[PDB]
Formats: C-alpha cells, structure tokens, sequence
C-alpha cells in the first residue's frame, strides 16, 4: 500500500501522474527490493515460488493442444516463467550477470513471436507483452541502447495486435473486453516500463483509464457492488485490482474510490451452503466444483488489508499460473482471516443499483433472498432484469433462469439474445406490446441480428444493445432504468426482522407503459419452521389497457397450482426447500394463475422455445430451471396491482402461516404470524389520515410504508397509543409494536 509521491499533471483537464525517473518502477519500487529476500523466505509463499519454478519446464510436446487458447496462455510454462524469475533474481541479487541473461533470453522471441488467430488470443499477446516488460523494467540498467530500441518496436508490434487496437481506441470501457487485461494490467504495465524512451504507450493507455475507465468505476464504487453478473466479477473485478496494484507500486497512491474495498462482500452474502454462489447476470451452473472469487480475494484482500475477503482467499489459495508472480510480490501473509458468520444479515447496495442481500443466518438453514431495482444498466453481461426477486433456501426455489452456455451455444446465442438476458427469464413483470420492436444490431461478436424477439419485456437500451463507451456516453443516453424510492433494515441493524425495498422501474420499459413501481418485504420470521417470507406488491399502469399483463415466478420443479396457492419444491440433489406463494392481488376472481414447462417450454417466449440444454453432465441441479408461473389479470384495464405473499420452509413441513389480506381506506397490507405490513392503496406516498383494523392473538410488529416523513400519531380503539413517533425519509415507514384492535394514523 504506500503514500503516492509521484508528480501528477493535467492532461486535457484530467489530473494523471507521471511515471518515476527511475527503475525498477513495474510491480514495485526500489523501496520495497530489499524485502524480497524475506517474502522469500516466508513459508506461505515459498510454496509459490517453488510453484513457478515448476512452471518453468516447457510443455511436453505432445501435450501442446494446438488450438492456442487464452487458457493456453494463461497456463503459463517454459521460456517466459524462465525469464520472469531471472529478472526477479537481478532484483534480489544485483548480479550483472543474472540481469543480462534475462534480456538476450527475451529479446529475440519478443520481436518475432506469432500468435494465430484463436478465442481471446489478446489475452496471450498481452501476457507476453507483460513478461517483456517485466524483463525490461527490472533490468532497465542491463539493457543497451540497441536493445531498448528493439524492445520498444517489439512492444508496438505487440500492441498492434490487441483488440482494444494500438493506439487503444477500440471496444468499451465500462465492460467488455477493453475492461479486462489488455488496458488494466497489458498495456499499462509495458507503457510504465518504456516511459523514458517511448511514453507515448503509457500517455494512451493510462490516458484512456483515467479519462475513462476510472472515472466510470468510482461512479459505482460508492455503492460496493458490480454490474456484471457473479461469474465475470471474477475477470473484471480483478482487472480493476490490477489497476489498483500496479498505479499504488507505481507511486501514485490509490486511484479508486476506498469502498472498491466493500464490492467482494456482495460475493460473500451470496454463497450457498452447496459451496455455489447465488445466481445473476450470465453465468452457468454446477454442483461438481465450488465456485471461488481467489484473485479478487487476495488482491483486494491484501491491499486493503480486510480480513473477511482474505478468509475468502483462504478457501482455496491456488492462483491461475500466470498470476504466480502477483501473489509472491503482493499477498499479505501477516494478515488474518475471518468466517462471516458475525457479519449483518442483510446488506444494501445504492446508487446505481438499488440491491437488498437478506440472509437468516450463514450455515446450513440460511434462507438467502436478492432484492433488485437496477437505476442503470450496464449491457454486456448483464441482465435486463430490473425489480426482479431471487430465493434460495436448501435449494434454489424462486429462480434467476435460463444458462449461459448449452446446446444453443454461447455468448452470441439464440437463448442469450431471446431468454437469458432478457426479462421474461425473471421474476419481474411484463407487458406486452404486440407491436413493440427491439433493436439488437450491435448485439454480440457473431450471429448479428437486427432485432431480438418481444418477451413483453424491458427495453434493450443503447445502439442496438451494446454499452456505451463510457459514463460520460452512458449518462447521455437511454441506460436509465429506475429510480430508488425507499429502502432499509431493522429494527437492529444485526439481525434485522424485515428488509425493505422499493423502486419505480417505469423506465425500464418502453412508452407501452405510464409507471411500474416494485415493493419488496423480506421478512425474517426468526423461527425455524417457517424461517421466512417475502411481500411483493407491484403497480402497473399501461398506455394502453390490451396490452397483457404478466407477473412471473421460475422454478426447478413443476409448480402446484390450488386456487390462490402455488406451492414449489425442491425434491433432487439433497435440496428440500419450499417456496408457497400466497396470490393475494389480483383477487381470486380476477386472477388467472398458470404455468409453463417442461420439455419444449422451458425457455418459452410468446410461440417459440428458446431451447438451452445442458452440456452431458454439467448443470447436474437442472438450475437453468424448467418452469415459471404466470399471473395475469382476467379484466383487461390501463392500471393492475399485483400483491403476492411468499413463505419458505422445508419440503416437509405440514403447517404454514395463514396469510390475511388487510384492507383499509389509503391502505393495503398483509398480516401473517406475527408480522404486519402496509402499502399506499395506490403505492403513491400517504400524507392524509388513514387507518385499518387488526384481528388476532398475541403481539404484532407493524411495518407500514409509503408514508409522508414527518411525524405521525398513532391510535388504537379510539385512543392514542403512541402520541408521537417519526416516519424518515429514507424508508418512508413507520415501525412499532401493537396488539389487536382497531387503528389509526394521523399526520
Ligand atoms: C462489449 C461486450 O458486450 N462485448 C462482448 C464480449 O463480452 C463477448 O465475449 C464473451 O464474453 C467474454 C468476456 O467478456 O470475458 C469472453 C468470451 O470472449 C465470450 O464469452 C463477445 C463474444 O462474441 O461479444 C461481445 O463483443
Ligand atoms: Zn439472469
């Protein structure tokens, strides 16, 4: 970590630091080479050493695949592990020697190396251009004048092949592949090396990071979280730690806004008892091998010295192989690590995001709950999935569905343009415009197609669906896709007996419709039979009333279907959770409840299938899902309101809660246990007098929302109960304790 001591200028307004007169300045300074000899020394990492050197036997011949992947590359061995610890050796020893054979090692199969055309190659072209620059810097004073000549030209060759392009003015810097190795960790990394002979690298690439990707991630920091769904947080978060690593040893501090700190502990709340993660933009599933955030975890981690992401790392401390070399320079072996099992229950994530994590404990029994209203949009590997709810309890129940990758391909799939991204694979809302178009042009890097197919779903933002170059674009443009009306936890902040959300998504959508608003309310019933509930009540105003109205809610299993009820459950893989859910509005007789799956309709989009099945012998849990529900309004009319009570609870429990619908005047609410909670009738915030009455045994916590801040007064048959208590601003609520009878509000 050290206080940066580099000189910074503006550069067309944008304050950027300049590169030390001095070497070595890649990876580390001067300041810190005389501690090698103990991190070498230090057993936790002589195992990582002794690694390397391992790596430096070359690939077997008949091993080589001959389809020369990233993984190829990323697998490190031979010549380039070789040089790498030569170079780290003239750091540790000073020999002339030892630095000059490093150099004329290199040099040669630097200016000449071929890379064929193959899947991220990039990846591999930058990886090599980092060995170079390893070599370059780190022996800097070995090199002669001829060399540094031909090293610099081997670097520009070696650029030019990158996608971003050289100069790097190519793909985007928000996501995409721009936002991975080739700028954070590739060229930057070369640029600071060459910077006495050719600083022009160094003035591009770390140009474009602080005129762009810096100022987009700070943007988002503040509210510790990402956009890229829980499978390329692993590629993309790193990248940014790259970043942080090489500008701090640089000289220059920390660049980012400190809360990147907090982003990994979305990782955390998310991680299922099976050692899965808990589901969201693309990724794929499977129950073989648990899924670990190892790079992120130590390089987050070590920098910011957090004991909760280093246990993370701890898990399973096995870098890929071309990361060796970072962990041995940077991991903190003096600091500790501990379990989350002390952490708070639920955590909010804010703008742009608008995410509650709602957690009932952190061993086996956890029931885990996702919460989502999505400000922005990020594209890419993101989802258009705005208000939508997520359920795993000893088993996915209320399911994110639809799989990355399957028979119907990749990335630029059928299934990816038509199901997976879109909202139909949510448990979100939909309104169907038969008229509606979606342009989808920039979609992808093969398969391009005009228009994507109408899922009654959320726009896709941007020019024919891909990102903007960066925030300054975003912001101009169409990524808006709601708004942040209400949230928060409580009544202590530890172990919180509800978790609140509330967001309006009307921008999400097209014209088609006049407002959608979602309120979420996770509760913690504290109880082991029935663990917990979640409310959900939606307004949906359309601009016109034909336009077909759908609330969804995917599941694994077939669902069962009695009256009002719908009653999921998880009977395979050792999960036996179960979700019921309580069809409250639309009542009965405006209400058609049913469902769709089964082979040929698990990835159903108005007449056509969107078939994804699985590789032979991967997804084992089937959680790409099979089947959803669908409640839709019998009356066709401009404004509908949806309210649905959830339960959790073990496959084999007999008895639940019995769910009452409360109807007052301004209000609408539902009582179960112990738990009571209101909405505006109108989901509109409250700023007259209203009331309703309670029936029931016991003592009950009221949570009522939508109210007007301020401070109300509370009555109870006729007489004041609570002559005073305060509704904020950032919950609009109100939160007490009362027992039956019948109630009014003044304000
Ligand atoms: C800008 C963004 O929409 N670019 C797309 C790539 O993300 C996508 O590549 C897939 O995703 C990644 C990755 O982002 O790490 C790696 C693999 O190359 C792909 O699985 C490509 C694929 O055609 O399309 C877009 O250019
Ligand atoms: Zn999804």
């Amino acid at each position: 970590q050290t206080k940066a001591d580099v000189v910074w200028k503006d550069v067309d307004g944008v304050s950027m630091p300049i590169p030390p007169k001095t070497h070595p300045r890649l990876y580390l300074r001067e300041q810190q080479v005389p501690d090698l000899k103990n991190r070498m020394n230090d057993p936790k990492l002589k195992k990582v050493w002794a690694d390397m050197i391992k790596m430096q036997e070359d690939w077997k011949p008949a091993d080589i695949p001959e389809v020369k992947d990233f993984r190829f590359y990323f697998n490190q061995k031979g010549l380039t592990v070789r040089v790498e610890l030569m170079a780290l050796n003239y750091l540790m020893t000073k020999d002339p020697k030892v630095g000059r054979e490093a150099i004329t090692s290199i040099i040669d199969t630097l200016e000449t190396a071929t890379f064929k055309p193959a899947g991220d190659i990039s990846r591999g072209i930058g990886l090599f251009m980092v060995t170079g620059a390893i070599v370059y810097d780190w022996c800097y004073d070995q090199l002669k004048p001829e060399e540094k000549t031909r090293f610099v030209k081997a670097f520009v060759r070696l650029a030019k092949m990158l996608e971003c392009g050289y100069p790097p003015v190519k793909d985007k810097s928000i996501v995409g592949h721009a936002s991975e190795w080739m700028i954070m960790r590739d060229l930057l990394s070369v640029g600071i090396a060459i910077y006495d002979e050719f600083p022009e690298m160094y003035n591009l690439a770390a140009g474009r990071f602080f005129k762009e990707h810096l100022v987009a991630r700070n943007w988002f920091y503040p509210s510790h979280n990402y956009h890229q769904g829980m499978s390329y947080l692993n590629v993309r978060f790193t990248n940014d730690l790259f970043a942080l690593w090489i500008l701090d040893r640089m000289g220059a501090g920390n660049v980012f806004n400190p809360g990147q700190q907090f982003i990994l502990y979305d990782a955390i709340y998310k991680r299922r008892p099976d050692g899965q993660i808990l589901a969201g933009g693309d990724v794929d599933y499977s129950r073989k091998k648990p899924k670990y955030y190892t790079m992120p975890a130590l390089l987050a981690g070590s920098y910011y010295k957090d004991e909760y992401l280093n246990y993370e790392f701890l898990k399973d401390p096995n870098v890929e192989p071309h990361c060796k070399l970072f962990e041995f320079l940077w991991r903190d072996t003096q600091l500790g690590s501990r379990k989350p099992d002390d952490l708070p229950l639920s955590r909010y994530s804010g703008s742009p995001f608008g995410w509650m994590i709602a957690r009932t404990g952190w061993g086996p029994e956890s029931v885990i709950a996702e919460m989502k209203v999505n400000e922005y949009s990020f594209l890419n590997h993101q989802h258009q999935d705005a208000g939508a709810f997520q359920i795993y309890y000893k088993g996915p129940l209320a399911i994110d569905a639809g799989s990355y990758t399957g028979s119907s391909g990749g990335y630029n799939s059928p299934h990816n343009k038509n199901f997976f991204k879109r909202t139909i694979a949510h448990n979100s809302l939909l309104i169907y415009d038969p008229k509606e178009t979606f342009s989808s042009s920039g979609y992808g890097g093969s398969d391009h197609t005009d228009f994507a197919a109408n899922d009654g779903g959320q726009r896709l933002p941007g020019k024919g669906w891909i990102a903007p170059r960066d925030l300054k674009e975003m912001l101009a443009g169409d990524f808006r896709t709601g708004k942040i009306l209400a949230q928060g936890f409580g009544p202590d902040n530890q172990t919180p007996d509800y978790t609140y959300l509330k967001g309006d998504i009307t921008a999400a959508y097209s014209a088609k419709v006049k407002e959608v608003k979602r309120s979420f309310l996770f509760l913690n019933l504290k109880d082991a039979k029935v663990p917990a509930a979640m409310i959900v009540f939606d307004k949906v105003v359309a601009s016109n009333p034909d336009f077909k109205k759908f609330w969804l809610l995917h599941s694994i299993e077939q669902p069962e279907i009695k009256g009002n009820q719908i009653t999921i459950k998880r009977t395979k893989n050792g999960d036996s959770g179960m979700l019921v859910n309580t069809a409250l509005l639309p009542d009965a007789a405006n209400s058609n409840i049913t469902s769709i799956g089964g082979k040929g309709k698990d990835f159903w989009v108005f007449g056509t299938n969107y078939t994804n099945d699985p590789k032979p012998g991967t997804d084992e849990a089937l959680e790409r899902g099979e089947w959803r529900v669908e409640i839709t309004p019998k009356k066709a009319a401009a404004e509908d309101y949806y309210l649905n009570v959830i339960q959790i609870a073990d496959n084999t429990q007999q008895k639940l809660h019995e769910v009452k619908r409360i109807d007052g005047d301004k209000v609408v609410g539902v009582q179960l246990a112990d738990r009571i909670v209101t909405f505006s009738k109108t989901s509109e915030t409250v700023d007259r007098p209203f009331g309703f009455s309670v029936v029931g045994k016991g003592t009950f916590k009221f949570v009522m929302t939508d109210l007007l801040p301020g401070t109300w007064q509370v009555l109870k048959d006729g007489k004041i109960l609570y002559p005073a208590l305060s509704a904020k601003g950032d919950d609009g609520a109100l939160y007490f304790e009362g027992t039956e009878g019948t109630y009014r509000f003044l304000r």
